[PDB]
């Protein structure tokens, strides 16, 4: 699964780069970036969708002149090289589940910036809840390639979409349902998921209120976003469980060398926590938990207006990046739930007492188990400059998140 | 958005002073600035609508000998600078935003000595609500260039007249439309303006009685008008969010050298308040908060008769005003109406949870959070010698208007 | 207008082979590029209409070995550049004129084979008006990029549809009947045709007793269909309003590699002047005036039977043409004049006495040289009359 994610990095920002300096578009700055790269890794997945020449936003200008314009790109070399690796057998089967992972982080700027629930809106649920869906907006090859990093609800909402959208319909409903018993622990939880399989969505409010109390298992995997799979020049050791991540990317952020966009010059700290919630997928966690980990307060959403258009939006300052720990990503659900004497023979021997003395509500049951829960996260962390474990002890900022 | 601000108020009141001076036009009488004024505007933005000579009604008289007259004026030594500076680079493009600003803050006066509901009306509504159709009567140019303060129901009237008037179509819709929505932080509101889009004027008496109860987000900025202007002789710090121009026209009223106009003596009070209520937007804030703000009673417009032609307004009496308390402008709407974690990371943490277990009545349910909503206003009311916050008590005016 | 076709017509072309040669579909059957530019021209305007992987009736076999069948083809590839051309600067927004242009066009032969009265059946009317009755099954947009090029008739449809099916409606009306007057210039037509903007379509056989009569202004444009663009390798003079046209697919037929599909061999003269019909939109006009014009005898379709199914037409021979005279296009009615049904029937008598057709005159092949029709010996037979 990691034997092909080193030489997966390299060509990507072999690409990267060839596309914008063709055109002479910094790579500096992360708008120039992020449509490049958004342009980049299109024709991986929806091939037909990009023109093989159009014009977009990007930041021209040398040595700190850049403002936005429309800029018209030659796609047509980096188009090639995207169709020839869906089947080359290089990868081992490993890009359709590659490419799934890299289009969930990526959008998650434009999610951050622009707060829209259309998952849970379209699952008629609280708004509050798109925790659970994420990996939306994917292709759906992609979400029948990695369809654990897709949320469940993404999935409830396919799950939902398949049943308001013939053999075919159901295996792709079976990679959909199996997926979301895959994804959510919770015994009472699969059972009812199963019963939204049929078509109805009573109890959806519930699984609404379940997912409140019950944490679905979501798969986590850290891969960098555009601006810094362009800024990054060492791929020796790229792997996805290990610090390599985080040491990496601080590499970029000591740097220096990437800015990054805004309104105005208050989003500079905004911005630059947009990057560490986006790599990680760990955007909406706790502050204290980023606090702790990252050593920095974590701004939120609500400290800012509306962030303004794509083609308003103003270099800002530089990237920059700090963390104190890390850990294993996420593999299994993070809260995890996992004396009488009867003698069989007629025979004797001394007897020892070791005690001295609704669906909804199993839902509930279910529920309440995850209310006493005290400890979260499956093993351990590891502090900065190794794999030593370090449990966290606790933060100010806890309880307080990002969309919070 | 501020800096222009200090450098446009001075040199408005040169060309102010230029035009009355040059044909002995006192600028101690309201109503001449206000005439003189009010083709201080025309050369603007509409630089084809005012004669070059033309004669206008002002008084014309030594020490307090003013009688009412025509007089030939002189108005192209004014024309040639106002056609350069729409776009002179030296207001960084805010030359639109700025006069758009003082189109609809001059024109106040004549709407509340003449009481009409141009908007309302056309848009078949109560007329009561000519609050929320504020800055009728603009330009277009300046309604696209200061949408925010052009009051939705003009908007929507525009959207109105536009639907009722080609790709070119579109394109003043989207900004008619775009500044609906942002006027309105309606949730019902947003997706019922939309039905106004498409001509669903249904719902436009239900968006009256939603405006009664939803109060939209009001851009306000605090300008002076033309007998001000004209004798206000400080324009170092000013700016539009502090209490400058509440300290700048005091001293104006300290002076006691403007004169208004009036059909007769009794309006003395009536007008020195329609200073107020045009200066600081103020003519649809309650008269407790005005009272409390200004430290005076605000006269209705009941309480006199009908309005005396401007060809016969005498001068009845010395502009004269007081304050105790400020505010900053109203950025968003007065009346504002604005828990789970989110497992993206492996944080083993402690799991707290915070739960223990018609479209018409949508917008009827939006309606009744903001019945229920008592204190109106952002963050506060500020006290006169600073930015000391005082929020506002109550008085014996609350609930009560100008043309209530 | 025409500022655009002479590098309009390759993005055209550009797909009709790419389509084809990548599955190796020969594009010397015209049943192959028939169906396959209709395919590409679906995504043009219907993109929703036509699937990105679908089978459809071709004529796979090497040399002349063609034995049907259904062949897969990847249309995805064709897909983007359809859409794209749309809102093409490049185009300078003609796509959609053009595209209403290239879609009356290429639908021509089916409606010959299978012999139907669409409009006029619908209409209420003598099934014999089938040349008025132009630019039917196209898209709307089409409909509103050349409603000019759609038949008053269709319009009329569509105007008999609009009152037999809102701010919207009006401008869609107000199009069918604004082009309802610009196409038909007679002036009793006219406000007989206003009788038909709010149903009083009493006077509908008399208007169709009218077209007998007065001819409606159809606007013509010489456009290739799918067979002759792929087999057109110039395209730098290529305009409208000239005899480009005509000498552009004289070549092609000079090359003799273009083949023919139908039920028999009968078929041949009959599918050789199916070409002739469809470049210069002489579908339902009078054969003998093509007589002299292209030097050649013309079939009606009352000289063969019901035509075969779609997944039996066989390659029947090689298409041939040959032309001495041409026209600009007909732009305005070919009828010129420059009781309310007394007053309808005296305008149309206005144009049974009229015996001169066009608008200035025909022109000999090899330039713009002024030549009158004079006559036809196989004349007062259309190719349904």
């Amino acid at each position: 699964t990691e034997s092909q994610i080193p030489k997966m990095y390299e060509m990507i920002r072999d690409q990267m780069r060839t596309l914008a300096s063709t055109h002479k578009i910094p790579l500096n700055i992360d708008h120039n970036c992020e449509v490049i790269g958004s342009i980049i890794m299109a024709a991986c997945t929806n091939n037909r969708d990009l023109r093989p020449v159009d014009k977009y936003w990007f930041l021209m200008g040398p040595a700190g002149a850049e403002v936005m314009t429309e800029v018209e790109i030659d796609i047509q070399p980096q188009l090639q090289w995207a169709k020839g690796a869906v089947h080359d057998p290089k990868y081992k089967g490993q890009w359709y589940p590659f490419l799934a992972l890299l289009q969930i982080s990526n959008k998650t700027k434009d999610t951050i910036l622009w707060q829209k629930y259309p998952v849970t809106q379209e699952l008629e649920i609280s708004n509050s809840l798109e925790i659970y869906a994420n990996g939306h907006g994917i292709k759906d090859r992609l979400k029948n390639s990695r369809p654990r990093s897709v949320g469940p609800l993404v999935h409830l909402l396919h799950l939902k979409r398949l049943q308001e959208n013939s053999p075919a319909v159901n295996g792709i409903r079976k990679s959909i349902v199996g997926h979301l018993k895959r994804q959510c622990i919770g015994e009472t939880q699969k059972a009812m998921i199963n019963q939204f399989e049929m078509g109805r969505w009573e109890s959806l409010s519930t699984f609404a209120a379940s997912l409140l109390a019950i944490k679905p298992r979501i798969e986590n995997h850290f891969v960098l976003t555009y601006p810094l799979i362009a800024n990054c020049e060492d791929f020796a050791g790229a792997t996805l469980s290990d610090e390599w991540v985080f040491k990496a990317m601080e590499k970029i952020s000591n740097k220096k060398t990437l800015r990054v966009c805004g309104p105005d010059e208050k989003w500079i700290s905004f911005m630059n926590q947009i990057y560490i919630h986006s790599v990680f997928q760990t955007t909406g966690e706790d502050l204290g938990v980023l606090e702790w980990v990252f050593g920095g307060r974590f701004c939120q959403r609500k400290e800012f207006g509306r962030y303004c258009k794509k083609s308003q939006t103003k270099v800002i300052g530089l990237f920059t990046f700090q963390y104190e720990y890390w850990s294993k990503p996420l593999k299994s659900a993070p809260r995890s739930i996992e004396i009488s004497c009867r003698p069989s023979f007629k025979g004797k021997r001394p007897s020892y007492n070791n005690f001295t003395s609704s669906f909804y509500d199993q839902v509930r049951e279910e529920c309440q188990k995850y209310m006493d829960l005290k400890v979260e996260g499956t093993t351990c962390f590891y502090r900065k400059g190794g794999h030593v474990e370090v449990e966290f002890p606790g933060s100010a900022h806890c309880n307080t998140y990002l969309f919070g």
